[PDB]
């Protein structure tokens, strides 16, 4: 092994290997290490509010919308779908790791074990302007997802064998830059999620920028530390136009991640 000198799982490749997400990375301590909100003033909250925005923003005074969003390398999370569940009737996340999508299934239940998203929920609640109070809204949401699947992003078909009809849109945030270890894989995975999504369907990314690596307390990952022109350049390769681009200079704390900020857009499958 490793041991900080470099990503674990990577000493041979370089980049760490699919199978370190089914043995090092344990989402319960991901979700109290980036997802707390307990003072919303660390560097991950900041972040977190940002994504919430944008997503708010993408989802509910933005077009987006429609039947079916895929979101892909949801983790355990589900702060990304908070606002796309107003707009979508059915939302389906996918995770390669089946660490994650267990710790999300024990969300689906609102099993007592699971991760409290309470403060999370309630910040994309007045965003939203106060329609509904959170319970309400995590309840909205655990009706609209209606599958738990397993993904791999660099798989002709990611999604393997199961069926589903086209998607109006696909959403993946944080996941690309930690799916795919160098450009021509990343390139070929914004293709392989193309297999899903309909002509002219939305293609919704948020990543890191510049990102090698990033913790999950002591145990390192490593990040496709990409700029703005390779992820523009790789996005308009895989067969996307970009409808918004956005960056900003807020970043991860240098003990989490040593993103130079992240990336925010939203592209049409040509
Ligand atoms: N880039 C940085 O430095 C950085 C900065 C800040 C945070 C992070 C992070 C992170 C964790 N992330 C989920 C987070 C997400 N839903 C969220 O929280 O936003 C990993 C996800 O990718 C995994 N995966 C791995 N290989 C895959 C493959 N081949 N196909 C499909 N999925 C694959 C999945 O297991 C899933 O867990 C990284």
């Amino acid at each position: 092994h490793s041991s900080g000198l470099v990503p674990r799982g990577s000493m041979e490749s370089g980049f760490t290997s699919k199978d370190t997400y089914l043995s090092h990375f344990n989402p319960r301590d991901y979700l109290e290490k980036y997802y707390k909100f307990g003072s919303r003033h660390s560097a991950e909250s900041q972040i977190l509010k940002h994504l919430l925005k944008n997503l708010f923003k993408i989802f509910c005074l933005d077009g987006v919308k429609g039947d079916l969003l895929i979101d892909i390398g949801s983790g355990p999370t589900i702060y990304q779908l908070l606002s796309a569940c107003e707009s979508f009737k059915e939302i389906v996340v996918t995770d390669y790791s089946d660490q994650n999508l267990q710790e999300l299934e024990k969300w689906l239940k609102a099993a007592p074990a699971a991760f409290d998203w309470s403060p999370v929920v309630t910040y994309v609640c007045d965003l939203e302007g106060n329609r509904v109070k959170g319970p309400e809204k995590e309840e909205k949401l655990r009706q609209a997802v209606k599958q738990v699947l397993k993904c791999d992003v660099t798989q002709s078909q990611p999604l393997g064998a199961v069926p589903l009809p086209p998607a109006d849109c696909v959403l993946s945030t944080l996941c690309l830059d930690a799916a795919c270890p160098d450009l021509p894989t990343y390139c070929r995975a914004l293709r392989n999620l193309g297999s899903l999504l309909k002509p002219g369907g939305f293609l919704v990314i948020m990543d890191a920028l510049k990102s090698s690596y990033y913790m999950i307390g002591e145990q390192k990952f490593s990040s496709l530390p990409l700029g703005r022109e390779a992820v523009e350049a790789a996005v308009k390769e895989a067969g996307y136009t970009i409808e918004w681009f956005e960056v900003i200079s807020q970043s991860y704390s240098s003990t989490m991640a040593n993103n130079e900020g992240l990336f925010s857009l939203v592209a049409r499958k040509l």
